[PDB]
């Protein structure tokens, strides 16, 4: 149902923000500064997304996860500890991959909310998916690829 | 009931609601006086903007919104009570929460109705307003130490 | 009649006035639509804050202000008319000017009353409000091509 | 079978470009008592619908499409008609052309809402919903400027 | 007594008042710690600027304001108490309300005095300051669950 | 002399005053050039707003303010002197202070007149303006190392 | 006539111009009251800054600008008319446009003179001012439904 | 050729230029995507406002600017190419630099022409715009690792 | 040494921010709004502290933890999943407890950095400990207790 | 044995209060050519040292102390001398009193830096370091106003 | 001598000038310490931006600007003196005015040179810079009680 | 070497450093032109503030800072090179990183020296500046794809 999905996306968004901090810290290359501030922007944006999703889950009477243990236990986003220097394009491909994951899962949540008659969470997930899609186009354009490639 | 009648209905409901927000804004007393005072001012601004957007939307679809206190009291489904006997803060907050639940249910009915008639614009508008109303119900019900669905 | 009853009277008058300002804000049509639209928003904000300050001042002197639309309609001396048949821009501005003159005279009477009983605070407040209302009467009567005292 | 989303989005890119140029036409050639108010108003509308065009084009890019990027493609694919300014016109005439283009974009945007709702693209659906809301409000405002009902 | 002696007297009263506002600002404990903490900062700003305007106004009429703590303690009618044993929030708020009432009555006496000697400027100034003091008395007495005149 | 004639008189006085402020603004020379340059600009803005508000108030009471340099020179009681030989900073500041004293006394006469005829609005306005003028007299007389009376 | 005499001449012209802008600013009546009111204020600020910059430039080249209303009336070529009978909005706008044309032609003469004597600074300044004046002539002549030449 | 034909010609050139700026703004791919994306937005703002000022300046001198895409394509000397096959970042930047050089030379011709016919205003305007174009040519040619004149 | 301490405090600060979100979401009581915005302020502040600590660890050539697994494995701050409604005073006592923990550990880091001659990290930890001390006074004053009680 | 941190912090609370009142004294009774500049400057100094006093008192609360909160405690414990204004003084005189108080607070603040460094309270150490930095800069500025070296 | 060599010359002159502005900014003593302190900061910022724009303009025309202190000292025509024995405020201001006159004359020569070769961009830029420098010469020479051309 | 000599040494080092930052700011070419251009501007502002604070601190302790390019080149330990042959972006970034490492080591020596003499103020100042320098070394060494300690 909607509550399990919203909590699932809470965990996914927390792990996502931690990953955004990983790229924010370990990046090296010519595009260091631009993608550094860009990573800060992403941290703020997806943090606000996580806050709105969790408070929405509270609004519908649910209970969001509030510990790292619950996050790691329920998140479907994969995290990898940093062990050796990586290129900028690799970090951007991991970011784009997570963005595609959240795109698909958010779409499934849009269909689920549309069936269950929760138009609020439906519209919310629609807006979040819009921002995620725009970011997919931008970051896939950084890698010199089509948005559907 | 079609979309226009509902929009005017919510115009009256929102006006009476804002007047009530001023009632609590004025007659409140208690430990949480300042916080809920400025907070009531915030509610007045927010739902006043909601009322303006609803009325201008009703004008956009060629309707005619109610524009007098007589029409508001004649068509509103929100109950108002003149302040006579002193009331506690929790009482005023329970009246506020009650009206918020009323507007939540009615706004849901408006979302289904607009979804039926195919007016996606008013649908999305009522969706956003219902989002804000839900968040406020959670906040004020949490202030009273209660669950959002209680 | 004393100061408290007068302050409540002006609370009702100011509420009905703000509702009317929304009426013109919504139903106006003509070449000067945008200018008087934004201007009506400004008037709504200003006279709304006037109502808030008057009501909170009535609370400061230990009174109890009206807090429901029924009390407003029962105690207000400002007349409201539901919008039915289309009116011109100059007509709506003439109603606005009329209400402004009403609040001017009543506010003057309140200045005399507060000045007699020695309530200098409400005296100065009503003096400022009467200043703003006088300026608005000059401006809007100049819009209609008339003298401020005509 | 059914026309898809991308062709419609590009169509609205061209329509929005021609629209902005027309807004420049009224922005420059207007004369009358309401010169300043409708001048700054024309600037505001230009900013607003320019942002609409940019968002539509970037959304068309997001779904893997390619938006038109030349005046030739715009004039060849746009359904909004433009007229070069030759004889002096009144304020009401320019406002009637503006209102006409606004009604055109309103109807076409409605068709886009139905199409996006049909194909299941909820993002473009909501976006077109917002744009149609703004266009509806502007139709009410400018038709009220002409002393007319929003649906008249 | 004349205008200068009263204005300097209120300079001392306002200094002792601001110091007390810091006393509550520092030693307060309770559930309403943050709200009344920031509120105490606002009070410091307001009554401090009131003190500056009163002193510079006394300078404008050719007077000489007190400029040392000794003169303040020698001429102030506001009582200060060093903090020794812990007090509740309601106690500190009752002392604050007491000082606010003191300044209300004294400021009224200053309005009558300035009206008597014909200095209308200081009259209007004291009117505005007394207006703020009245509003604060209503708000803080509403925090204690009491009527503004009780 | 009634209120309208006085308000127009002060319109002319304020115009000539601002022109004089430009005279000092340009022909000043000395160590304190920058400070008194920006200060003269501040005075120009402030007294310009005073002149606009006074004239618009004169319109609010149904009067007709002077609107040409000829009428200003015809009714103004403030003296202007064309700049021919270089003057010191203290001289220009003494001319400024002198005009400030003139407007102080005349504005006080306006307070007595408006209070006598019962125009409380212009009374409060002129009270505020006289407050600002008094503060500026104290400031500039303190610049010259003199008591405000001064 | 050299550059200094021209700059002083335009100082007087700009002073009389701003005073006229206040004349229209106050005595205007009609449907477009608010728009042309704020617009007249904008013109007052803009041409006030032009007058300050022109006079300070005249000081920069070692000249001495006029600093009294008497000198302004003595050297200005812009005509002023005291307001006696009520005038329409189009009349005031035609006077404004007329003065704008006068300053346009004279400012062009100043461009030719400054370019001839080799003063490139005043050349560029007067070029910018003439640009603004030209744009305003187009705007206000478009308000009257006329071609800029128109 | 005269000033009006050149100004309209550059109106068309600037429109096609802004459309091309959107072409690169949308179809760009590479490591420098974000920096040159925001940079393309800045270019749109700058050259758009240049276009507005050029057109309104053409209006100020009594001309009639082009106001349709057909007139733009009929009179523009800037070449546009529909995007079909993918291009590199350096290619798009070389097309941008080419258009920038085109506008540089044409703008220089406009400076000579305006200086010839004696319109110093449009001369200075084209001087400023050409200054910006030169700075952008240096910056973007430095992006390609090339000399500004290469 | 300094690097191990800085990473340790990175984990502690991450778990801390997650806890601040827990109180931010599950709080109920009369002081709901004030402490809600206050919790937002704390999230921003300690997030900036964590960013500055991690980037400082990068400046001295260290490698900060960048996954929830590393955080949970190395953090010394205890987290508790929310299972039933709790009072405001309880949440404030947990917050104050974590603040005392970070106070003591930050003091130890000040002594360690002072011995090792790293005056930069020394001054940084001094400022952070100053803010933490002020917050301890404020929140302990909310509970009606002395700062040393 | 050794005097501790709390007594010093309270001492500086009283000193800072008396200092701010004195800054009000110069703020009001000043006359001279530099009236406006040193007037707004006196306001800036009042804000600055008021923030210093508030931070010192809240820091004293943070270490479990109790700051003085009455004028009686301030005058009884402050080491800064205040003088009621009786005869007119020049600008240089008021600036010499201000500079004197600034030097007093500089020296005492140095003693507080040594004491806090001794007892191991690094927080109050750094705070007093910042305050002493500001006081040093102001001593240089105001002694330069008097045409004197910062150490003269 | 051509345009590029002149632009580099003014780069060196502007760097040495900014360093001198810091010299007065640091070693000044006197009654006007604060005013000329902040003013020196303003001059440092302004003439620093002048240096940046001049150097980047030299880059735009394909030149190579000086980028080291050695090149600056070898090519600058502005004299610098290390501060050894104490100087008065008027002396430092006299050195500042002297350097301002130097940059005025050299900038004029650059206007003539750029005007001859047809570089209208650098011509207009140097015209603006000469305008600002002229204004500063008038202001600072007025500070010393002297005419701008004396 | 004591504290004053070190502070002056760092004044010279910081001035030569800022000049170098302008050198890279002007002569840079490559794909990362814009980002490192605005970034170089940021570095100029930051280290310029560092130089101002260091010099004013040296004045605070009674010292005399160097104030001429001759003194800077005579006492600075930072090497500058006039730009003759074209260099890559990575080369300029390696020179920048080298100078940053130089200032890091020297600032460390200053922290130890100030810690020895007991001047905690300059100690803390140099600590903050060294923090910023360390962060910048990490950032720019990460731009070059290198470890901060490489
Ligand atoms: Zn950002
Ligand atoms: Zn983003
Ligand atoms: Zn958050
Ligand atoms: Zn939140
Ligand atoms: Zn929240
Ligand atoms: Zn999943
Ligand atoms: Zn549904
Ligand atoms: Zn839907
Ligand atoms: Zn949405
Ligand atoms: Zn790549
Ligand atoms: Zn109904
Ligand atoms: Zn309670
Ligand atoms: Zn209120
Ligand atoms: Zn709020
Ligand atoms: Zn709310
Ligand atoms: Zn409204
Ligand atoms: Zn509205
Ligand atoms: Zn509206
Ligand atoms: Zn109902
Ligand atoms: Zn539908
Ligand atoms: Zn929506
Ligand atoms: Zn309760
Ligand atoms: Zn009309
Ligand atoms: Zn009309
Ligand atoms: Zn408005
Ligand atoms: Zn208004
Ligand atoms: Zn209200
Ligand atoms: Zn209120
Ligand atoms: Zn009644
Ligand atoms: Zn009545
Ligand atoms: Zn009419
Ligand atoms: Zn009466
Ligand atoms: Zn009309
Ligand atoms: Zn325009
Ligand atoms: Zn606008
Ligand atoms: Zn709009
Ligand atoms: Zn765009
Ligand atoms: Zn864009
Ligand atoms: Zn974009
Ligand atoms: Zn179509
Ligand atoms: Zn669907
Ligand atoms: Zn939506
Ligand atoms: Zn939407
Ligand atoms: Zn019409
Ligand atoms: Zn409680
Ligand atoms: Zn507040
Ligand atoms: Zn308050
Ligand atoms: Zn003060
Ligand atoms: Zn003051
Ligand atoms: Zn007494
Ligand atoms: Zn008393
Ligand atoms: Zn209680
Ligand atoms: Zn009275
Ligand atoms: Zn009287
Ligand atoms: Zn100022
Ligand atoms: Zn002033
Ligand atoms: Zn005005
Ligand atoms: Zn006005
Ligand atoms: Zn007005
Ligand atoms: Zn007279
Ligand atoms: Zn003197
Ligand atoms: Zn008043
Ligand atoms: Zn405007
Ligand atoms: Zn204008
Ligand atoms: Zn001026
Ligand atoms: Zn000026
Ligand atoms: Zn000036
Ligand atoms: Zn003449
Ligand atoms: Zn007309
Ligand atoms: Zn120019
Ligand atoms: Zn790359
Ligand atoms: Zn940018
Ligand atoms: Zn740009
Ligand atoms: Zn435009
Ligand atoms: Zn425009
Ligand atoms: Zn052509
Ligand atoms: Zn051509
Ligand atoms: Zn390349
Ligand atoms: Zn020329
Ligand atoms: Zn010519
Ligand atoms: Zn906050
Ligand atoms: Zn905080
Ligand atoms: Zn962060
Ligand atoms: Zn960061
Ligand atoms: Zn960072
Ligand atoms: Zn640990
Ligand atoms: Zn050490
Ligand atoms: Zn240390
Ligand atoms: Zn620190
Ligand atoms: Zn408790
Ligand atoms: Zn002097
Ligand atoms: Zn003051
Ligand atoms: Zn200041
Ligand atoms: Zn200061
Ligand atoms: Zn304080
Ligand atoms: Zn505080
Ligand atoms: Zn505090
Ligand atoms: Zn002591
Ligand atoms: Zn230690
Ligand atoms: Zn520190
Ligand atoms: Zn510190
Ligand atoms: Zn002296
Ligand atoms: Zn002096
Ligand atoms: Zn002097
Ligand atoms: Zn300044
Ligand atoms: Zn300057
Ligand atoms: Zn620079
Ligand atoms: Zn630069
Ligand atoms: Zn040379
Ligand atoms: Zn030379
Ligand atoms: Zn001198
Ligand atoms: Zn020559
Ligand atoms: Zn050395
Ligand atoms: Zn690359
Ligand atoms: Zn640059
Ligand atoms: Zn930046
Ligand atoms: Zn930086
Ligand atoms: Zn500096
Ligand atoms: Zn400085
Ligand atoms: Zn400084
Ligand atoms: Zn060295
Ligand atoms: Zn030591
Ligand atoms: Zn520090
Ligand atoms: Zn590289």
């Amino acid at each position: 149902d909607t509550k399990e999905f919203l909590n699932h996306q809470v965990a996914n968004l927390n792990v996502f923000t931690v990953k955004i901090h990983q790229i924010h810290w370990y990046m090296r290359g010519h595009n260091f500064f631009t993608l550094h501030e860009k990573m800060d922007d992403l941290y703020s944006e997806f943090g606000e997304q996580m806050d709105e999703v969790a408070e929405r889950l509270l609004a519908i009477g649910g209970s969001p996860f509030s510990t790292l243990k619950e996050f790691l236990e329920n998140a479907s986003v994969e995290e990898a500890p940093y062990t050796k220097p990586k290129t900028m394009d690799q970090l951007m491909e991991d970011l784009v991959g997570t963005l595609e994951l959240l795109r698909d899962e958010y779409k499934q949540g849009i269909e689920l909310t549309d069936k269950e008659g929760d138009d609020v969470t439906n519209d919310m997930l629609i807006a979040f998916k819009a921002s995620i899609d725009k970011h997919i186009w931008m970051f896939k354009a950084f890698l010199g690829k089509a948005p559907l490639e």
